Formats: C-alpha cells, sequence, structure tokens
C-alpha cells in the first residue's frame, strides 16, 4: 500500500496531466476487439446493437518508473480520470455508447496503458438478409474524432476479432469478424479502425 | 509535451474564462451541418429523428499565441469544459439532444475554435408524403437560447448542408439539405434575433 | 469582456450566493408560458406530453449595479448554477421534466433576472373525447415545491398562454390555454399558477 | 437575507455535517405517503407504477437557533445536500426511484427537518384481477437500508394513507391504502413501514 | 456524534484513501447474492432481467480503530464515496447496472467493509424451454474487471443463492440458484469469477 500510494503521488501529483499527443509528439494506439453479443437488429430504422469490450493500448514516457525505487510494483491499476485517455469513437453511432465497466486502466512501469471498456453500441446496419446462409454484412469505423493521423495513429496487433467470448446461445451467429487500420482523406490524412462484421440468425428450438 | 503544457498554462490557469459576448463586444459563431441519417419517422407523434454533426466556429482574443514562444505548436485539443462554448438550441426538440461524439475542442494560434458535436436529435415533423415521389420537407430552426442577434450571430458559410458522411443505406433518401441564416424581429422588442434555418426534403428509399 | 469579467466577480466572488426569499422579506416571481406542441396522448395510463418554455421573472437588490461603472454593460448572460433560482414545479406530473434548452438566465442592471427553460413534461390528463369538436380539457399546477405565499408569490402577467411558437401540423389542436394564479391551503397558503388547456385531434 | 446568510453560516460551515444517529443517539423518522396516481400496471412483469410524494420529518439538536439572535427567522430552505438525510428506501422497487420534486427541505428553529420528495416507483405487485368489483392488493415496504431500530425508529403519524391529491381520472381507483409500522426481530429490532394499496380499474357505470 | 466526527476526520481526512489491492497485499472479497425477482424475459434478444442484492464484504488494516480511544463506538455507516470499493462487475451484461439501494457501507472497528448493493441487471440469457417443468438454466459471471487473481480474491461463505426475499408472485419460479467461486485462465495470470446458476420456468 505504502509503496503505491508513493509512485501514484510522484507521477500524478506532481506533473500536470499528460496534454495529448502534437505534431511532433505523435502517439500510437492499438486497438483490439472482442465482440460478446450481436444483441438486437431493428429492420425498421436499419440499427444493429453491439456488446463488446475494446482493448486500447498506448505508451507514455511520462508514467515509466523504476520498479526498484517501489518496491518491486511493475504495474497498477487506477481510475482513467487519473490520465489521459484517448478519444476513440464510433463514426456511425446512432445513440450514445453505454458503458457496462468499470472505467480503471492498468499502467506498467515502461510507461505502457491498457485501458479495456465494455460498451453496448447502436450503429448504422442494413440487417435485410440476416435470415439466409449468406448472412449480412455490416461495418462501423472507429477513429479518435478530434487528432489527424499526425497526431494519432492507430493500428491492430491482429485483423481478426476476437470471438472467444462471443456468446454460444446469441440469437446471430458471426462468420466473419475483421478489424482493419484505414487511411482516410478530407489536406490532412485521418486513421480509422474498420470493424466489420458479416453474421446471420441462429435458429433454435 | 512541455511546450503544450506551458501554453495550456499560460491561457487557462491564469485568466479566467471568457463570460460570453455582449451587446458592444459581439461574437460571430459559423454553423455547418453534416447530415449522417434520418434514423426514423414517427407519423403518429410528427417527430422525426436525425443524426448529424455540427462544425461550429469563432473567434477570441484571448485564446491568441504567438507559435516561436511555445515551440512552433500552431494548434492543440483540449476538452470543451476548459473554454466558453455557445448555446446553439433546436427550437423545435421534443427530447433532449443526445451527444453522440467526445467533448473536445481544437484551438488555432490565432484565437479560432473549433467544436463537432455530434447529435442524435427529435425534433417537430409530418412525414406525411414521405412515401411518395416529392417526398416531405421538414425544418428546424437552431439558435443561442439565451443572446440576441446584438451578442451573437449566426452565419454559415455555405448554404448547401453536407452530404457527403450521409448513410447509403438509410431507410430514407435526401432530396435536398439546406442551411439558411434568418433574422426575425418581434413587435415589442428593440433587438433582432437570428437563427439558422435547416430545411430538409427527403423520401422513403425506393426499391 | 473584461468589464464583464469584473463585474461577475464583484457580484459573485465576494458575496454568497442570495439565500433564498423569508417571511419578512419576500420574492414575487412572474411566470409566463409558451406552448410549443402537445406531442403525445396515452389514453391507457392518462398521460399527456407537453413541450413549451416558461419564462420566469423575480428581482433582487444583491444582483444591481451601476453600468457606467463597468463599461456601459446593462445586461449579461450566466449559468443558472451560478444564481439562486426558484424550484417551480409541476404538482401533476409522472416523469421526471426533460430539459430541452441550456441553464442559462439573463441578468440586468436594475437585479432583474429572466429564465426561460425549455422543457418537455408528461402530466397527468385523461384524453377521453379528444377526438370530438368540444375536444378534452386538462390542466397541471405550477407551484414552488418548498415556499409558502409568505416567502413566494407567483403571479402572471397576462391570463392567456402565448400560443404564437405553437407548432402548426402538431396532431392537437389547441381551442384554448389559459395561466392563472391560485391561492390552496392545507395552515399555511401556498400559491400556485394553473395552466388550463383544452385541445382536440386535428380535422 | 442578511441575518439568514448569517444564520446558515453558523449552522453549517462552523460544525461538520450530522454524521447519522447511533445506538446511544437514536433518531426518529416520521414517514407519511400521499399518494397521487397509479400511472400504469404491467401484467406480463407483475411491476405497477406509482405517483406519490413521501413527507419525512426527523429532529436535530446541532439544527437548533433561537429566533431573536438572527431577526426572528422560524425557518428557512436549503438544498437537501446541506443537511443530513436518512436513506428511505423501497424494498421492492424494480427501477430507480425518479425523482419530481427539487432536492430541498424546511428546517425550523426547534431543529425540526420536514423533506418531502415526490417520487415515481416501478414495483413488484401481480395486478391479476384488477378488473374486477373486488380489485387487487400490492404493497411495498420502505426502510431504512443500513440503520437499525436502535438507530432509526421510523414510524407513521396515522396509518391511512392521503390520498386527498389522488388524480380524480386515474385509470385506478383506491378502494384502501394504509401506511403501517411493521417491528420485527432475527438480537437488534428492524423497522419498516409497509405501504398496502387496494385498486381496481375505474367503472363507468358498474 | 463527537466521537463519530472524529473517528471519521481521523480515518478519512488524515490518510488518503486505501490505492487498491497489489500483488503482495491481495485482497479476498466475499460476495453473497439476495435473489429478489426475474422481472422480464426477452426471447427475441436472449435477455433475462434480475432484481437482486449483493453483499459484498473485505478487510482493510487502514480503518481499524480501538473502541475505547472513541467512546465505544464499534461500528459506522458512511457513504460508499468515502471509501475504496470493488468494482465487481457482470462479465455477461447487455445494459449497465441499475443503482436500486442508497450507496452507504457498514465499516467495523476491526477493519471489515460491509456494502449490499441493490442492482437491477440486464444479462444474456437464452429463456428457450422457460415454459416447461424442466424449465431454463442461465448463468453470469460476476468478476473484477481490472484485477487478477494475485490481487482480488473471491469468494462465496455459501453455494447457495439466499432465495428467503424472492418474490412470492413473481412471473417466474426458482427451481435452483446457486453462486460458486471459479478460476479461469487464458492463452497467463489467474483471474476469479463467481459463477450465478439459476433455473428457472414459467409458474404454473
Ligand atoms: C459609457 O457611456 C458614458 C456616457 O454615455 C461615457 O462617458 C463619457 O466618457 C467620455 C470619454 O472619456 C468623456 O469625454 C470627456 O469629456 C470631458 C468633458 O465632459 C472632457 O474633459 C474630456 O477631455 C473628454 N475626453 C477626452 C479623451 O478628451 C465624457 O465626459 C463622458 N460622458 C458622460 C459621463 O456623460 C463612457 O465613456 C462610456 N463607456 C465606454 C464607451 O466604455
Ligand atoms: C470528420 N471528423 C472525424 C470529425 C468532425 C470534423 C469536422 C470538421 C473537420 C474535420 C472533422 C474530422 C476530424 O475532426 C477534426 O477536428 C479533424 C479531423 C480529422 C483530421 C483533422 C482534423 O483537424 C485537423 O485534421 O474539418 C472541418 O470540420
Ligand atoms: C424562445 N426564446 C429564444 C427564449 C425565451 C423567450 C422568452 C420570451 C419570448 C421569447 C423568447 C425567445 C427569445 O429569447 C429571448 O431571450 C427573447 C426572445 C425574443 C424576444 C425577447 C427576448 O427577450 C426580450 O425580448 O417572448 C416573451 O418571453
Ligand atoms: C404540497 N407542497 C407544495 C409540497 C409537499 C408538501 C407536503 C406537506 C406539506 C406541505 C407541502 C407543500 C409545500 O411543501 C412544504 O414543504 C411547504 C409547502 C407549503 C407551505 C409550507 C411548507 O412548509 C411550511 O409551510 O405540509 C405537510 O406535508
Ligand atoms: C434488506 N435490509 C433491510 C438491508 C440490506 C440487507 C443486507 C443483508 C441482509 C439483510 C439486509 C437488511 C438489513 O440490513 C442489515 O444490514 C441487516 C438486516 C437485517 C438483519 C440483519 C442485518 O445485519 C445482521 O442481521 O442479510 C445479509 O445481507
Ligand atoms: C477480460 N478481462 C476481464 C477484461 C479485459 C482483459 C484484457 C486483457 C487481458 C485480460 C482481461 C481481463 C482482465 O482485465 C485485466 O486487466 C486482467 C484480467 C485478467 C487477468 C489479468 C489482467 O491483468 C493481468 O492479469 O489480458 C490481456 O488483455
Ligand atoms: C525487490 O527486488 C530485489 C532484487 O532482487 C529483491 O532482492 C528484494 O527482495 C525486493 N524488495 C524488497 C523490499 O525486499
Ligand atoms: C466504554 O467502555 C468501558 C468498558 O466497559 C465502560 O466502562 C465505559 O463506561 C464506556 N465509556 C463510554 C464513554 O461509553
Ligand atoms: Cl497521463
Ligand atoms: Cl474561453
Ligand atoms: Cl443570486
Ligand atoms: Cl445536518
Ligand atoms: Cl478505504
Amino acid at each position: 500500500q505504502a509503496n503505491l500510494m508513493r509512485l501514484k503521488s510522484d507521477l500524478f501529483n506532481r506533473s500536470p496531466m499528460y496534454p495529448g499527443p502534437t505534431k511532433d509528439d505523435p502517439l500510437t494506439v492499438t486497438l483490439g476487439f472482442f465482440l460478446q453479443d450481436i444483441v438486437k437488429v431493428d429492420s425498421s430504422t436499419n440499427e444493429v446493437d453491439l456488446v463488446y469490450y475494446e482493448r486500447q493500448r498506448w505508451k507514455l514516457n511520462s508514467l515509466m518508473w523504476d520498479p526498484n525505487e517501489y518496491g518491486n510494483i511493475t504495474d497498477f491499476r487506477t481510475s482513467a480520470a487519473d490520465i489521459w485517455t484517448p478519444d476513440i469513437t464510433a463514426a456511425s453511432s446512432t445513440r450514445p455508447v453505454q458503458v457496462l465497466s468499470p472505467q480503471i486502466a492498468v499502467v506498467t512501469h515502461d510507461g505502457s496503458v491498457m485501458f479495456s471498456p465494455a460498451q453496448r453500441l447502436s450503429f448504422m446496419c442494413d440487417p435485410t438478409g440476416v435470415d439466409s446462409e449468406e448472412g449480412v454484412t455490416c461495418a462501423v469505423k472507429f477513429e479518435s474524432w478530434v487528432y489527424s493521423g499526425f497526431e494519432i495513429d492507430l493500428k491492430t496487433d491482429t485483423d481478426q476479432v476476437d470471438l472467444s467470448s462471443y456468446y454460444a446461445s446469441s440469437k446471430y451467429e458471426i462468420l466473419s469478424a475483421t478489424q482493419t487500420r484505414q487511411v482516410q482523406h478530407y489536406g490532412e490524412p485521418y486513421i480509422d479502425v474498420n470493424l466489420v462484421v458479416k453474421f446471420r440468425e441462429r435458429r433454435a428450438g
């Protein structure tokens, strides 16, 4: 307890909070999606509701420490309010994202941060053809709302969405789910991760 | 990092926040709408739901700096809570506006601020005739709720609503969408009031 | 900007906030309703939903200033959190009121305050007969939740509800709409403004 | 204004807030319900929605003053955040209580506090038989969530729910409505107020 | 009153708040569920709604005191905001949990804390077969979202969910309800959950 309180005091009370990236000090944020359930489909509004968690990883020099100066603490947990977090936004949401997990992040001695918010998201998707073998494909882009590619670069470690927590008795079967980095233009480049999900009705009973 | 922290400290910790415009120091706010989806229509209540983002631009002397004194930083991002933002309100909404984007703004060295809130809005609209070739026209005015034309002037850079992010598989097809400044008066008052009239003509998507 | 920051600093940072009226220093609050839409009717629950704004006016000595000492500023806008506001409540609501406008008020050099919250309100109303020529009448009382008539007096400037922003393609046509002060008893007297609205389905 | 600001300063800024009752300094909290409407019934989930206000009364030495030292002020209004309030909870709610009134209380010179929150409550109730002459009976217990009978003694002044603000054109007619203290044992006593409401669908002719 | 104000001042104003457990100072949190109602079932979305309260118990050295130094006060009540609370999360919820009780905890002189939040939870559950004698079984795991088994250990005092406040006129009858500690791994570090398993049917 004593060493951790010291470590947190040294990192957070002394310095101001990290103000975010700039053109000369850009930040790479790595995203991975863990899809849990397609909960609902609305064919009259073309809205589909997903439950997932979203692993976010980035690294800052100002959060580094030597474990030896702090009782060999290699990492700790702290409220996401205590640190800067990236402003990752679904571009085609139709309702505010509903938060399903505590807003708490893991900080490691090398300055790495891991934050895994669980979310329910309504987004624009035409479900026509969902009761077929071919199913239906829908997509939603995740991006920083305010930072260009020169400030925040997004990437994934893998192109495959993790389906290992996908609810086995969901009304919808996942045929494929990918997560792919894209470069958009508008004067200046912006980056997104395109979440593409192909699915169909699983018929039961 | 070091230079940006200094710049933010110099602008925000020293001064109080901008208290808003007055009759002798008015503010011009420029609006542009980027329509993403007509999500639903309710013909039993005459409510229609829009998803859009709304680019807002204004300029303040107290947010100016010289890039040379701060490592050639020309702009930065910061929480909208750190600065004054205009109170732009839909005049004929039927539900509170739902916020769909982070409350973060871009501040430029000349004192310009750009803030682009994404929103879902329910507003008053009779959709009768939406299932026809002519479609239906609906309108909603955006205005400062509390400031007259002598304190906040609203304008647009273009009369055409940007449809470039409009959802291609929406249930509703956009036939036209305009955004037009209007000057209103009222018989007793000694002041004009300004709005931006968003006018959208649309129909159910055909086969 | 500089003068306004000074004025706000002088009024708000120096003094504590106005603590509200007392028996020896009562406050008159003037109310006026501007009805925009009857949005829906629920005949299975006897709830009706109204969209309106509500102009509220009162006056306090502690908010006065001389324009000459502050660059001829005659009035300003500020967050409703920065000042005392009256706690005007619908007596027969069935859901929390939904706020449709920024919580910002206008303060004038004489100490006058004007606050105009736009609201969506669900309230108790039997709509039976709404599909007829005579239509249906419903009423809702607005009152301070906590202050008696000896602390807050409510009144209206006019008996007639302003219908000038009423939505022309509403499903419901307004036949009449009045706003009238009432005195209630239970020992101490309490004041309300009774909003009475007669309406029908548009023909 | 000047005297009231002084009085509030003397009561709130000097002392810490009242930390709540203990076994050696118990508090009596009196409840009364004022039922306004049974708004809806859901026979597929056995949930019923009530609108009411709930008058809460208690008394604290630390909120006493002499009116003569403060311009003959006998009472004032203040935000419920400025004072301790009891944690009275419906035991069988199915949704968070929806607040319909400002969170403001009335404090009197003798240290009495009156707080009257208006609420919409969804609670567990089987409405089967509501469309009959006998109607249906449903009940919900109100209790302090954390305090025993040795810390908060909870009571009513009357066993009859006040129906004087009940909406005359409600879909549901109130046949009876009571509010009755129940004192339980298990060594320490635990208290609730049982709100029991018998009602039926309003009859045109029957 | 005077002694309690002193005690709270000494515990909360002097020290910083407990920062949470670490690998070298782990915390055991004991959970018990008190099921009140299965309120609804949605067979078109496979969501089921439960109302329950959840007794949570843990112990911290920094919240200890000697009753003799504080007028023989053995325990007190305080806002949950005044102390650290564990971030116990339903792993398969579909909506934010709705809070049905005041956020207030009981702290005892030995440093024990008891916190009993009442909740309405929507979670993933296929109700197909609920209208039968056998009924249907559904499960939801409760876990710390952020702490491994080396920081937070979860357990139960009993394997049986308390049904003593279960609503007698619910649309759904409880056939069985268990609460069981589980140890999970992934392809390195172990994480702990309490599996709430409920078998139920439509009331006949
Ligand atoms: C708010 O309104 C006030 C009147 O409506 C303005 O007051 C005026 O300010 C002027 C500028 O300082 C004064 O001018 C001066 O006049 C006197 C003789 O009256 C001369 O001796 C001075 O030389 C002359 N100024 C100069 C620079 O030579 C006016 O006298 C004065 N009028 C009044 C009080 O009635 C305020 O300036 C105005 N505030 C603003 C615009 O911020
Ligand atoms: C479309 N988005 C992702 C959000 C809204 C928006 C609205 C805009 C804009 C860019 C953007 C972008 C996004 O937001 C930015 O502020 C931004 C964006 C992308 C790339 C950028 C940006 O600033 C410099 O380079 O330029 C003028 O109006
Ligand atoms: C609807 N708004 C934008 C706000 C509230 C309001 C309240 C009113 C009114 C018009 C308005 C308008 C608008 O906003 C004003 O603040 C305002 C408005 C119009 C005309 C005015 C105003 O103040 C003095 O004369 O007429 C009488 O009471
Ligand atoms: C009905 N209202 C408006 C709200 C709730 C309420 C509940 C009550 C009561 C008065 C009131 C009034 C209103 O609220 C007050 O607190 C109050 C009210 C009116 C007059 C008063 C009051 O306190 C002293 O004099 O007396 C007993 O139970
Ligand atoms: C339902 N209430 C009133 C509140 C919460 C609660 C939570 C519980 C419990 C009983 C209760 C009761 C009430 O609150 C208590 O703390 C309590 C209660 C009743 C009986 C008790 C208690 O502690 C020892 O014996 O048993 C296990 O977890
Ligand atoms: C699935 N959860 C509950 C949340 C997200 C997550 C994301 C992960 C992970 C584990 C977890 C777990 C849980 O959250 C943690 O932070 C965590 C978790 C389990 C085990 C752990 C953990 O940190 C060290 O050992 O390992 C790599 O990326
Ligand atoms: C921390 O690591 C060192 C290096 O091996 C180890 O010997 C020591 O036991 C650890 N810390 C403390 C406080 O003993
Ligand atoms: C506290 O405990 C002691 C030990 O029995 C007792 O004799 C004493 O009277 C108590 N004092 C107070 C202030 O409660
Ligand atoms: Cl940081
Ligand atoms: Cl500003
Ligand atoms: Cl004030
Ligand atoms: Cl108190
Ligand atoms: Cl703690």
